[PDB]
């Protein structure tokens, strides 16, 4: 129940697949805290954060023309082929150049649309050299059918360089519709794929059947979860926040990663022995808080632009969508109450329901309790809209 134990003890609420930082680093930080190395302690936390924040992810998306590379890239960034930044889909024209696509709101996440190896006449290894294989964190190998020798030869060349790769079977929704009017058409699809793999001399590998048109369906959710799990721990945060907000589970998962960063950031800023009251609101902390709110809102898809997007799909005024959630009104000017009074209330509300999160008389600085409050609010808003977005589908 001492401070060092409370610091590491906080991460016990998140399982190994949801850790933003390794147990070895946490133990090392706790050791330094217990040894009294205040310098080394803040240095280790600060370095951990810098490594988390600066992590850049480069995903290589390959597969033959028509597989769904461009669509996959759009789907992962949560954008339509129409939106700006989209990787145009249905492009048949041959190309020999890789094309980068950054997540619209997370610059540190970059997807590379690589031309199918078949489109080029490059042998597996030359293809990888030409595509600069060394720049990628992992490869997504897409097939809309049952995979072919080219896909496996690329994977074999990738494993030989000890890089991660995932076999993704797209268009399952097509096979389902074409074989109907759901059913285990998936079972057969997966079966044909395994035969192709066994056929190419390898043990049955993991296969993700999915539809770029329905991110909430099939193996898309487990794939996104597996990508995060397999990623070196420090890279998880940045990629996790860029992922599609498909279910309450994924939303909660984003919240868990964000809560851990607030905690690290809070300890890095130094704890205090004064209760959080926000008697005064510095303009600097106010600007920081406004930036945190905008970031959280963007991450969970409840930012201005996103709410505007929903204002389209739903033939209603943006004002009405905003009325459905809470985060949009936090910084909306009002003559009836100052921002300081509002944030002071939030802190009191937060600490009453959550406590101070630390041993008696130890507290995080006020701005962090506000970040936690903002995070819960936005995550709630996200679940609210998602509830409507999905159920309103009907298909
Ligand atoms: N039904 C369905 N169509 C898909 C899927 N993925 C891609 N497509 C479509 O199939 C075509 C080829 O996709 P595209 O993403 O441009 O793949 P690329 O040529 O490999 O980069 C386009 O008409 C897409 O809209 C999917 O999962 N389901
Ligand atoms: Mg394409």
């Amino acid at each position: 129940n001492d401070l060092p134990s409370s610091f590491t003890g906080y991460f016990k609420k998140f399982n190994t697949g949801r850790k933003i930082i390794s147990q070895e680093i946490l133990n090392l930080i706790e050791l330094r805290m217990r040894k009294g190395n205040i310098q080394l302690t803040n240095s280790a936390i600060s370095d951990a954060l810098k490594e988390i924040d600066s992590s850049v992810l480069n995903v290589a998306v390959t597969g033959e023309t028509g597989s769904g590379k461009s669509s996959f890239i759009n789907t992962l960034r949560g954008i339509g082929n129409e939106e700006e930044g989209a990787a145009k889909t249905g492009v048949v024209e041959v190309t020999m150049e890789r094309h980068p696509y950054k997540h619209p709101n997370i610059p540190n996440v970059v997807f590379w649309d690589l031309p199918g190896i078949g489109s080029t006449n490059f042998p597996p290894d030359t293809y990888l050299e030409k595509m600069k294989f060394y720049e990628y964190d992992f490869f997504i190998i897409i097939s809309a059918t049952r995979f072919k020798k080219n896909d496996i030869d690329i994977a074999k060349a990738i494993s030989m360089m000890k890089k991660e790769f995932y076999f993704v079977r797209t268009k399952v929704d097509s096979d389902i519709t074409n074989e109907a009017d759901k059913e285990k058409v998936l079972q057969d699809i997966r079966l044909n794929c395994v035969n192709t793999f066994r056929e190419n001399g390898i043990a049955e590998p993991p296969i993700f059947l999915l539809s770029n048109k329905n991110v909430c369906h099939y193996d898309f959710p487990v794939l996104m979860d597996k990508l995060i799990s397999d990623l070196p721990i420090y890279k998880r945060h940045n990629f996790m926040v860029s992922l599609p907000n498909i279910t309450d589970s994924v939303i909660e998962k984003k919240r868990q990663f964000l809560k851990q960063r607030i905690w690290l950031e809070g300890f890095a800023a130094d704890l205090v022995n004064i209760i959080p009251s926000l008697t005064f609101l510095l303009d600097s902390d106010l600007e920081t808080l406004k930036k945190s709110m905008k970031f959280y809102r963007t991450v969970f898809g409840v930012d201005e632009t996103s709410l505007q997007r929903l204002a389209r799909d739903w033939e209603i005024e943006v004002d009405q969508v905003e009325a459905m959630i809470k985060s949009p009104a936090v910084f909306k000017p009002t003559d009836e109450e100052t921002i300081q009074e509002r944030l002071s209330r939030y802190i009191q509300e937060f600490c009453l329901a959550n406590g101070y999160l630390l041993p008696k008389n130890s507290f995080l600085k006020e701005i962090f309790y506000l970040k936690y409050y903002f995070l819960d609010m936005v995550t709630e808003d996200a679940k609210t809209l998602l509830k409507e977005i999905c159920l309103k589908l009907g298909r």
